Formats: structure tokens, sequence, C-alpha cells
């Protein structure tokens, strides 16, 4: 009768190991009665008890008491600052006001805009879209709330994990390794590194130069860092903490969409540019996943291809479901033991000569001095700094390993049999697995407690059950969800869907210090490659791309086109924009609801936007807008593309 109160309490219990020498009882058995708990240390949702004719509610107060004693005995031990971190105390000037209760705040070192895209935003307002009703995106955070986010998210002890967990995860990894690559990775040349790197990658708190300036002038400083790490010598490793969307919140690398920024923590933490180059030059093959050795890693997968790729798998099951990975604030849940596990996997693939390098870097990452923009210093215990070069690889491998383990331990499938039973996909902590429905439902109901014990608590959901998709287009991944379209050649395919209100908001605004038609047409094109299923988005893009046919698109955003944008679309999408005859009617109604709830459009909006495209397309000539099938069928005019190619930006 009171079994949900016990499932709750078992998620506040310290994770323990298998006690095969006493009775290990589930939350169900406890809600029955005549079971008296003898310790609060939980293992696969079970604790140690002895039958002793006790009332069920009596046994709850005892578990609650054992939990409350255990917490007031592991409070907050003042931890020894490692010697290799001592230098930061030598930079302290004033005393701290972070008021951290779980990490050292050893003081404070000396002190050291959302705007509209004018053309895109005009096209929206002309057809009656109310911009001030759209959701705000890319919000900045002041210093008072910045320090509060530190206190809320970062200022915590390392998660307790199941004893022996990381040996199991290494067992899972042994079922997934690629032995033809073992001990084979070496550092890359400067030239290869310089190809794939944003030269405006941010400088650390004590750095003045950005990535490109350091490449042009201080390569010796980077090789000096590499040398010291190679031999096992400490470096002055620190990370800098800035709020999301700050000036220094810059991606070293091309991102597959704005969803990567959306998923960043509120507190961004990154090593120095010199230090980031050092790690990247040596660990390139691992951090960039070249080749991909993480199963199901979609980090390199274009957003316009991902769901077609997944549907292929979904079709091979006889009753597939998809179970979502939904860890709470993943980066704050990464433990020292997690990092050492990833250190061990890296050592598998890297040549022996880099193992001391990896050991020493990993040691620096387990206790990280972090300097805030305003000078406040805290000493982070474990966790992931979002700007670390290893964030995508290191999180993706840890996510895969932890999710396979949790799935296998809930269902009974041996680790070496996971690949005959389920398919997995990850982007850092984001992802899901597809499997047959009964396995999927099993995993979904037991995964929450197994994942809490493995140190990755899940977001608190309706009945402590992991989210299950029972139809393909209910999957969520990379902030998007599948939507089917119909082409004029009697085929169908999937595109990345999301709320129309969200797309408008992201398309309409930017953070700027770059505000010009060149940038906006690059945005319009980048969005057309993803959202051409959405007729409102499709037509705003065509209108924007019709502006100043002689100005070329900018290269600072996700994609751009060389030559004809309509032909560039067909190059990567595989059909002509003109061949899209139908978007799935049910899914589109779902993704359009918030337009009506927020009042971001009116009953005329679609008509006015269609009427604007028609008015432009009837005129004699060659008009981009006539690539829209319904516009062309009303103007009587077709568009004849010239040559054109899609490319990545920066």
């Amino acid at each position: 009768n009171l079994t949900p109160l016990f499932e709750e309490l078992l998620q506040q219990c310290p994770p323990g190991g298998q006690n095969k020498t006493a009775h290990m009882v589930s939350a169900y058995q406890l809600a029955q009665g005549n079971w008296m708990p003898t310790s609060c240390h939980v293992f696969m949702g079970t604790i140690s008890a002895r039958r002793t004719k006790t009332h069920p509610y009596e046994a709850y107060v005892k578990l609650r008491e054992l939990v409350e004693e255990h917490k007031m005995k592991t409070l907050c031990p003042g931890s020894s600052l490692g010697k290799h971190n001592d230098w930061i105390i030598g930079k302290i000037k004033y005393q701290g006001n972070l008021r951290t209760k779980h990490m050292l705040n050893p003081g404070k070192v000396a002190e050291q805009h959302n705007v509209y895209n004018k053309t895109i935003g005009s096209v929206m307002t002309a057809t009656g879209i109310r911009l001030e009703k759209l959701p705000v995106v890319r919000a900045q955070t002041d210093t008072t709330n910045f320090h509060q986010a530190i206190r809320d998210k970062i200022d915590k002890e390392e998660n307790l994990q199941t004893p022996g967990l990381h040996k199991k995860l290494m067992e899972v990894f042994n079922a997934l390794k690629r032995p033809e690559l073992e001990s084979s990775y070496d550092a890359v040349e400067w030239e290869e590194l310089e190809r794939g790197i944003n030269r405006k990658g941010a400088a650390g708190f004590f750095e003045r130069k950005n990535i490109g300036e350091i490449l042009d002038s201080e390569k010796n400083k980077v090789e000096e860092i590499i040398d010291n790490l190679k031999k096992g010598r400490n470096i002055k490793y620190y990370e800098t903490a800035i709020p999301k969307n700050e000036k220094r919140d810059v991606n070293d690398d091309w991102t597959a969409g704005d969803f990567v920024d959306e998923k960043k923590p509120r507190v961004i933490q990154y090593p120095e540019a010199k230090t980031r180059l050092a790690i990247t030059k040596v660990m390139y093959k691992w951090v960039k996943q070249k080749p991909v050795v993480i199963p199901g890693y979609e980090g390199k997968t274009p957003l316009f291809q991902i769901f077609d790729k997944v549907k292929k798998e979904w079709d091979q099951f006889q009753n597939p479901v998809a179970v979502s990975f939904d860890t709470k604030a993943w980066d704050t849940q990464v433990t020292t033991k997690d990092l050492e596990l990833i250190k061990d996997i890296q050592k598998y693939y890297f040549k022996k000569k880099w193992h001391k390098f990896i050991d020493t870097l990993t040691m620096h990452m387990t206790e990280v001095p972090v300097i805030c923009a305003d000078g406040e210093v805290y000493i982070r215990k474990g966790q992931r700094g979002s700007g670390q070069p290893d964030t995508s690889a290191g999180n993706s491998m840890l996510n895969v390993l932890t999710m396979v383990y949790a799935f296998c331990e809930a269902t009974g499938v041996p680790y070496k049999s996971f690949d005959r039973v389920a398919k997995i996909h990850v982007c850092g902590d984001d992802g899901f697995l597809i499997t047959e429905r009964a396995l999927g439902e099993k995993f979904a109901s037991k995964g929450v407690q197994i994942l809490y014990e493995a140190g990755k608590p899940q977001k608190i959901t309706e009945g402590d059950k992991m989210k299950v998709a029972y139809q393909f287009d209910d999957i969520e991944f990379c902030s998007h969800t599948p939507i089917q379209v119909r082409w004029s050649d009697n085929t169908s395919s999937y595109m990345p869907g999301r709320n129309t209100t969200t797309i408008l908001a992201k398309m309409a605004t930017r953070l700027d210090s770059r505000g010009t038609i060149a940038y906006e047409k690059a945005v319009a094109f980048s969005f057309l490659l993803m959202y051409s299923w959405n007729p409102l988005i499709r037509r705003i893009c065509l209108l924007v791309l019709s502006t100043e046919l002689q100005v070329k698109p900018g290269k600072s955003t996700t994609y751009y086109y060389e030559g004809d944008p309509i032909s560039a679309y067909k190059e990567v999408i595989g059909h002509n924009l003109f061949d899209l005859k139908r978007t799935s009617f049910e899914k589109l109604a779902k993704l359009n609801l918030s337009m009506s709830v927020l009042g971001a459009w009116t009953r005329h909006t679609s008509k006015r936007l269609l009427q604007d495209c028609v008015n432009m397309g009837v005129k004699e000539g060659n008009w981009l807008v006539n690539a829209d099938r319904l516009v062309s069928s009303k103007t009587g005019n077709r568009y004849i593309p010239g040559e054109g190619h899609t490319l990545q930006g920066r």
C-alpha cells in the first residue's frame, strides 16, 4: 500500500554492494511487513533486513532513521588541497564570498546582448508574427545569479556509487572495444589541428590571446605544456568559470546546431586556450572521435540525417520502443572514479608513450581550481567542466557504458549480448536506446534506481519511470523529434522537428558584439536544411534568401551555400525542395500548438505569408520562392536552380 514511499526513500539511501549473507529485500517486500531493515545501504533497489513481525510503516521509520543517521555522519569533511594545486593560493588577494559549503572557496584573485536579425525579423512581422510573444532564447545571467548557480549546481560532494561499479563498466567496455586500434593513437601535427579549430576560441582568465593568436605566436608555450605532461610533471591546470552566453562562451569547434549551446550548463568551465590546444594536439583521435570508437555516438551526424538513420534500426524490431536517457545536470554527476575509468579506456587506445600524459592530465581533472569571471576561486571536486576538450567523447563513452550496464542489470541480458538486443545512440549525456518493448519496459521501471546508485540520477518523473516512446516520432534527441514528409516521387523520409515557436525564436535573434544580410541568409539557409517540413519556416527562409541575390552568405553559422541555395539543399537533402508535397499532418499540428497557445500567430498569418510569396513569384523571371510547391502552383512560375553546394561554417 505504501510501496511508493519506499521507492522514494531508496533513492535517498547510500549505494552499497551485494550482501549475499543476509536477506536483501525490495521496496515491495518492505510495504508488505514482517521485514525489519538492518542497514540503509541499497543495492539494486534492495536493502538488508531480518524478518521480525514488524508493521510496514514501522519498517519505514527505521529505514528513514538509518538514512538520516548516515547523512549526519558523512557531512562535509574539509578535504586536503593537493600540492599540485597550491599555486592558486599564491594568487589570492581578497577573501571569498561564494559561501560554498561543499568545496573550498579560498578567496578572490585580483580583478582583471540579445538583438534582432533585422531582415529575418522583418519578414516575420510583415506576415503578422508577434515577435514579443516568442519564447526568449540565449538569456544572459548577471553575477548575483551566477554565483547562485554555482551554489545550486557545482557546490556538491562527489556522488557515492555502487562499490565495484567501475570494474563492471570496464567489463562493459571490454564487450565494446575495437582491438585493431589498441595502443595505436598518436598525437597529430599542428597543420591537422589547425584545420579544425575556431581561432576565436576563448582565452582563460589569465590568458590574453585567443586560440588563433596562440597558434600564430606561442606554439612553443603549447609544446612546453605537452612536454611537462608527457613526463608526468604538474602543470598549473585551472579552469575559468563564466555564465552561459558570456563573451567568452565560444565553441572551439563547429557545432551541428544551436541545440549544442542550448544544452550547455548555466556555469561554463573551461581550461586555458594553451592548455586546450595541448590536450587536443595529443588526444585528437580520441577527443574528436577519429575514428568513432564509441558505439552509437552521433556527434558527427548532421541533424538532417539522424532520424532517417535511426528509423532504419527502428524498422528491424518487431515491437520497438525507445527509452530516453535523462540525467539531471550530468556534468555535476561525473565522479573521480568516472574520470579514471575514461582514463583507463583512453590508455587502451593510446600508444604507451602517452600514458603518463593521460595519467597526469586526469589527476589534474579530479581536483580543479576554478576561477570565476569576477575573481572568486573555488576548488571543484571531480565533475566535468563543460569546455574541456574531452567533454563530448568522455561524456558519450561514460553515458554508453553506464546505460548498457543499467539496461543489462535490469533485464538480465549479459553485457556481451547487448548488441543482439538493443541499439543505442548518444550525444554526450543526451540519447536513447531502441529495443523490443518488454525489455524496454523492464529497463524503464528499474533503470531509475539502478542509475541513481550508479551516480547518474534521472530527472524526477511521473511515477519514477524512465520515459518510453511507443511510436517512432515520439523519440527526442538533440532537442528535436522526428517528423515525416512525403515527396513527389512517392517516397517518405524524416526531418528534425521541433516547436515552431522555438524555431522562430532562435531564427529571429542573436547575441552580437556581425549584423548583416550575409549572416541572415546563412541562418535562413541553415534553417531551411532542417525545417523545410515546416511551411511557415520554409517560406520565411525563401523570402530571406530572395534578398540581394548578389550578396553572398556569411560563414559564421552552421552552414552556408556556394552558388544556388536551392541546389545546395538538394545536394545534402536528396530531393528538390519543390518535390516536398506533404508534411505529416498529426505531427505538424503538435509542433504548431504553442503558436496558438502563446498567440505568436493569428488566423491570417499563414495566408499572408503565402500571399507574400505568391506576389513575389507571379512576376516574370526566376524566383527562389517558387521552389515552394504550393507557391509555384499558385504563381504558375517555376524556379530553375543554378549550381550550388552546401558547406560547413566555422
